[PDB]
């Protein structure tokens, strides 16, 4: 609100004076400011430098400039954006001064971090970004109010039944101490509880303040809530279930976590996918609005243009011929010898790059050298006479001749430097260009380089956006916990906002997630102990798990969506009536059912207990069964290569007679029934043509990895080898025996052995590079900060692409895959009715029910409830449980009263003839069984009353529409369901069978919470894979030489484990990334919506209008519609406040009506029309061109009596 104080001239007319040389200075100053918080090396205690307490001395230059510009800019006006720079000044000079004396800023001067804001809010280059990234999270706001229902109801929950029972653990040796249990504790149980059970001469008992440090317990409800959130982010839900697992017996506490994880991450992960994509598509549609992508074709039709007269600027000289030379030259370029030559010359030169190894000899060195030498003067002849053929100009055009111009620059620049060791190495890694410059399958090759330019291109102020977050967390992160982790202990944390280096690196861990949590503890056990005022350090760690992973994937998806879309646009007669018939059809389909179970329900432990034991009859069983299936097989055999492997399992089932591996090689039993639902008809060859791009892919990954590592050979060889007593530095020094102090215990002396190892990662060949680089997909800084960032680029490239081929490459499955809908809804739509009440006292109580403030009663107990049962501490003064349970009482109590009242406000069946209505009716009944047998299992009737919370969310219809339009869709993706169930089912009989028996050993990773014996704990160690938690070590767990459990009776643990798990974790993700896209693509619809014009939703409104002045279930109302035909219209429907009595009345009798009685027209005439003038508009004459349109077209000629319009 501009106050326009005109106030003459002296106001404003100063910083209006030179406005451009003005800002651009404050600018500068933001800059400056940037670049002077990080320098500040944050301290333990109070030590300074010089440069610091300089530091300082400028901030009171930067307090000063910033105060005489806001005063000045004040005295001009006295909005948004600048209330952060009257916030920064406030807070700033105040600090300051008051420290001014003082002499705790901190968090007072942990402010002056948000002033890279003005950043954003000078410059108008990423403004723009930062509204596009607001208006498009504006949708998923819905969904921020879903998350948070799942975590307060699970956190409600949780604390209800898991609370206060993870504090034992085994405490000791029957001597006196402390928790024994090696390190890790585990909640322990006593000897009443099916808990753990603790061995030896240990001892449970109660203490342990807390599975972890305390701060991952459902004691209290703000551990719970956190806990229950640090939880469904799929970082180390493992754990969590483990812990309880152990503390309240196995049996319970993991329906309560997959569910959670199901419903938490799965189900909510793919709503922000749906709605931020929707999103994308109405961007990339006002995009194509524009024009662009036909001006981009147009742009290339140009550079084709330029090629294909540079060709005749070539031939220009022919008829001014030296001219000899030229047309040599011109037909070399052409002729194919020159081609295929140096395509050849390039892999050679290739290898020779990659020849170089670690401890070579000059049987090798030598090799190497006399090759470049050849093959750099090779490159340069080619390329100079390939210039006089081509027009120099073009040549220079081409980027990729422009590039190779550069790199055979970069040759002769290392030549003429040979006339460091890094260097060279350096310009050789530049000269790896030859190597793609066979362009090997460009196809791909191509398109996805030219992609990648465009890609990059295309995101580059998103990127930037990301980078200002990113500073400005880790300045506040060396600000906040900067200093404040010395907990005393050697232990090395890679994670500590000592530095901004480090601050960066710690805050890309958390958003990587790769110990997030921990890096919470630290600060939330930093600044202070797991207490109060000790966890707003935490109310941190999140902010940046959610925003900066909220930008991280506005960016991604970009490239996605927004690039390569763009850049790819007698005997017999009666067998057959039998094997027709239901009974050899559907009855045999029940034969293997329960059949199937044979092989899920197995002992592949114990030897041959009557468990294992008889059940090898039942296969003999239905294996007669499959001879049967004989009496069925010549029936009429040469859809049937099902049968032939219906013939191979029957033979091996035969086979069985004395044979093992063929006995685990049944689980194909499983898949007889897959066949059914695809024959459940609606390809098969587009799974090959899914299966072929998705081999495909990965070799782009693969050739990538090995350029990338063939780069790290020439660079880090011989640079990882190392000896275990630091002192020494060199082979030779490296040999005798040295001491080390147990934890840095002086007294502690240990006389290790002195040995040189090459670090983890070896690159001494190419080769160790090549299974690193695989190793990161499956010293401190002595050199490894560096290596670091080569660890994340492998990364970027990779899924830069493995996205573009493939999430590009599905489209098509797009492919195969308003006004229409809205006719239907307008025709085939009946008027509904609404009980009334017949009798008075049945009405008052009506009345009243449907009173809507009794509604917004029912709310606000519900509410106040479930904050009622929220506050439930470990350690609550009895008098404080008594309080909550007579609340509780009364709660249930008030219930009744409404559940009693609706009953008789509606009657019995109109009541039970709702579904929210019989939901209530259940949580009620269920409620007060548990309050009699409180006043007197029993925790789960009591469970119960939390549910009631979720009837909050059956209420805003931007949520309930949501959640009912997938929950609508979760029945459309059953292909690829049935297909996810049957690939655990497979793999779990499988691996039962080989991986089985590996006897159980808690330190190990099969202990007794993961391991592989019952169809049961089998799929829930693959879930876990699956949820991609540390599948890696349970894999390693499963390798040879593991010893064989006793009741098994160290042959055990075949190799088959990395085909195995590594086979299901792409499985896995393939068939996931197929569902998730599946369910949005299926409910493409809803997702990107004009809601501006008509749809249904904005058409539903007009029934409960209509039915609102409508007694029974009718239609055929009074001419005194007069006043409700715009009573209360949806402004996009109608008008809004326009005069009702206008000639909105003489028009809807302008058009001819249905030659009906005076009150006998339906509510389908005034509905339709209104659709029609909401829509598409025709005149007379058309008038029978839209009757034959609607019964030609709409459902075709869906037969109706739709006499006359409408
Ligand atoms: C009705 O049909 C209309 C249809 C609309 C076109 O749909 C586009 C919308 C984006 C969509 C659905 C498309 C392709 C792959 C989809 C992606 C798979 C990736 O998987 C994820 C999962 C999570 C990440 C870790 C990896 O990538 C998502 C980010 C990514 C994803 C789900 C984002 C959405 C993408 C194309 C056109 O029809 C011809
Ligand atoms: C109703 O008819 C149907 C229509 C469609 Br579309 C589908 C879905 N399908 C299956 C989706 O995935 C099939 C491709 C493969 C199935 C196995 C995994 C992941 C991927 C496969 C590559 C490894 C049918 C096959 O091609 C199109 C997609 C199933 C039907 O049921 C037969
Ligand atoms: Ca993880």
């Amino acid at each position: 609100l501009c106050l326009t104080l005109k106030n003459p001239i002296r106001r404003a007319c100063i910083s209006i004076v030179e406005w451009k040389p003005f800002e651009i200075i404050i600018l500068l100053t933001i800059f400056a400011n940037c670049v002077a918080l990080a320098i500040y090396i944050p301290f333990p205690e109070d030590d300074s430098n010089a440069t610091n307490s300089n530091l300082e001395r400028v901030e009171y230059l930067f307090l000063i400039i910033f105060t005489v510009e806001a005063f000045l800019k004040v005295i001009a006006y006295g909005n948004g954006w600048n209330l952060l720079d009257f916030i920064i000044v406030v807070v700033g000079l105040f600090s300051a001064i008051l420290e001014q004396a003082t002499k705790d800023v901190k968090a007072l001067r942990a402010f002056r971090v948000l002033r890279p804001l003005r950043l954003v809010s000078g410059v108008p280059s990423l403004q723009v970004v930062l509204n596009s990234i607001i208006k498009a999270m504006v949708p998923l706001l819905h969904i921020a109010l879903l998350v948070l229902f799942v975590i307060i109801i699970y956190a409600i929950i949780g604390l209800e039944l898991f609370m206060g029972k993870m504090h034992k653990t085994c405490y000791n040796q029957e001597g006196i101490a402390d928790v024994p249990a090696e390190d890790d504790p585990s909640p322990c149980a006593l000897e009443t509880g099916h808990g753990r059970q603790c061995q030896n001469g240990t001892v449970c008992k109660p203490g342990w303040d807390g599975p972890k440090h305390g701060i991952t317990n459902f004691d209290n409800f703000a551990f719970a809530m956190l806990t229950v959130f640090q939880c469904i982010t799929m970082e180390g839900w493992t754990d969590v279930l483990y812990w309880v697992n152990d503390a309240v017996g196995r049996d319970w506490p993991w329906i309560y976590f997959v569910t959670l994880i199901i419903i938490g991450s799965f189900f909510v992960l793919n709503l922000v996918l749906g709605v931020l994509s929707g999103e994308f598509s109405k961007e990339r549609e006002k995009a194509k609005a524009r024009g662009d992508f036909q001006k981009l074709r147009e742009k290339q039709q140009l550079e084709e243009d330029l090629k294909g007269y540079l060709d005749w600027i070539t031939q220009a000289e022919d008829i001014d011929p030296n001219r000899f030379c030229r047309r040599k030259c011109r037909a070399a370029v052409k002729s194919n010898v020159f081609y295929w030559l140096v395509i050849f010359l390039v892999f050679l030169n290739t290898l020779t790059i990659a020849s170089e190894h670690y401890n070579q000899p000059n049987w090798l060195t030598e090799v190497q050298d006399t090759a470049n030498k050849a093959l750099l003067a090779l490159f340069t002849a080619e390329m100079l006479l390939k210039m006089y053929s081509l027009g120099l100009q073009a040549y220079f055009v081409s980027l990729f001749n422009r590039f190779d111009c550069f790199v055979v620059c970069g040759g002769i620049l290392e030549t003429i430097l040979v006339e460091s060791p890094l260097g060279i190495s350096v310009l050789r890694c530049v000269r790896l260009l030859r190597i793609f410059k066979i362009t090997r399958y460009w196809n791909s090759l191509s398109n996805l380089v030219a992609s990648l330019l465009n890609s990059v291109r295309s995101i580059a102020s998103l990127l930037l956006l990301l980078f200002l977050f990113i500073i400005i967390f880790s300045l506040l992160g060396m600000q906040l916990f900067g200093g404040k982790f010395n907990f005393d202990e050697m232990q090395t944390r890679r994670s500590t906002f000592d530095n901004f280096p480090q601050s960066l690196l710690t805050v890309f861990q958390i958003l990587t997630g790769e110990d997030w949590n921990s890096v919470m503890y630290d600060g939330i056990m930093a600044y202070g102990g797991p207490s109060f005022p000790g966890m707003l350090v935490c109310i941190y760690f999140i902010i940046l798990f959610i925003c900066g992973n909220y930008i991280l994937l506005n960016v991604f998806l970009a490239i996605a969506v927004d690039n390569l879309a763009d850049a790819e646009s007698r005997f017999r007669l009666q067998c057959h009536r039998i094997v027709n018939d239901t009974i050899f059809t559907n009855l045999i389909l029940f034969f293997i059912l329960l059949s199937s179970i044979s092989l899920a329900a197995e002992d592949p432990v114990q030897h041959t207990s009557f468990r294992n034991h008889i059940l090898g009859n039942a296969d003999y069983v239905f294996t007669s069964i499959f001879t049967l299936e004989i009496i069925l097989k010549m029936t009429a055999y040469g859809f049937n290569i099902l049968d032939l492997l219906v013939v191979s399992v029957s033979l091996i089932s035969f086979g069985i007679q004395s044979s093992n591996v063929v006995k685990i090689l049944r689980v194909l039993r499983v898949l007889r029934p897959l066949r059914a639902i695809n024959r459940a008809k609606g390809v098969v060859q587009c799974v090959f043509v899914a299966i072929r791009t998705i081999g495909n892919i990965v070799i782009v990954t693969t050739l990538l990895q090995f350029m990338f590592a063939c780069i790290g050979v020439q660079l880090f060889k011989g640079k990882l080898y190392t000896c275990s007593d630091s002192s020494k530095q060199t082979e030779a020094e490296c040999k005798g025996n040295y001491i080390t102090y147990k934890d840095g215990e002086v007294d502690h002396p240990i006389i290790q052995p002195r040995s040189w190892e090459n670090s983890k990662f070896d690159f001494d060949n190419v080769l160790a590079a090549m299974m690193a680089l695989f190793t990161v997909s499956t010293p401190i800084y002595n050199y490894r900060v560096e290596i670091s960032i080569f660890f994340i680029i492998y990364i970027i490239i990779i899924a830069f692409f493995m996205m573009n081929i493939f999430v590009g490459f599905v489209i098509v499955t797009f492919q195969e895959q308003n006004q229409r809908q809205c006719v239907e809804y307008a025709l085939k739509a009946r008027p509904l009715r609404r009980y009334i009440p017949k009798n008075q006292h049945q009405y008052k109580v009506w009345y009243v029910v449907n009173s809507t403030y009794f509604e917004y009663l029912m709310f606000v107990l519900i509410l106040l409830n479930t904050i009622c049962l929220a506050m439930q501490h470990y350690g609550q003064s009895c008098l404080f449980k008594i309080a909550m349970n007579i609340l509780n009482m009364l709660f249930t109590g008030l219930f009744t009263v409404e559940m009693i009242l609706k009953l008789i406000a509606f009657k019995p069946k109109g009541y039970f003839s709702d579904p929210w209505n019989v939901f209530d009716f259940l949580i009620v009944i269920g409620s007060i069984i548990d309050v009699i047998l409180s006043e007197t299992s029993i925790t789960f009737f009591r469970l119960f009353r939390v549910m009631r919370l979720v009837k909050l969310l059956s209420r805003g219809e931007g949520i309930r529409t949501l959640l009912w339009t997938f929950i609508k869709s979760f029945q459309a993706l059953p292909y690829v369901a049935l297909l996810i169930v049957m690939l655990f089912f497979i793999y779990a009989v499988i691996g039962m069978q080989v991986f089985g028996k590996i006897a159980l050993n808690d330190t190990t990773e099969i202990n007794r919470n993961n391991n592989f014996q019952t169809f049961p704990q089998a799929v829930l160690l693959l879930f876990r894979c699956a949820t991609g938690e540390a599948w890696q070590d349970i894999m390693l767990a499963c390798m040879p030489g593991k010893k064989c459990a006793p009741e098994s009776e160290t042959p055990c643990g075949s190799s088959f484990a990395v085909f195995y798990f590594i086979s299901f974790y792409m499985l896995c993700a393939f068939l996931i990334i197929n569902l998730f896209v599946a369910v949005i693509m299926d409910n493409f619809d809803y997702l990107t919506r004009d809601w501006s014009i008509l749809g249904p939703h904005h058409l539903d409104e007009f029934k409960r209008i209509w039915a609102e002045y409508d007694p029974e279930a009718k239609g055929r109302i009074k001419h005194l519609d007069v006043v409700t035909l715009l009573r209360r219209i949806q402004p996009p429907l109608g008008f809004g406040k326009l005069c009702p009595h206008r000639v909105a009345c003489k028009r809807l009798v302008s058009m001819n009506m249905p030659l009906n009685s005076d009150g006998t027209v339906m509510f389908n005439a005034t509905l339709f029309a209104l659709v029609r003038t909401a829509l598409r508009i025709k005149t007379e004459g058309n008038l029978e061109q839209a009757n034959e349109e609607l019964r030609a077209i709409i459902k075709k000629i869906w037969k109706r009596t739709s006499m006359k319009l409408l």
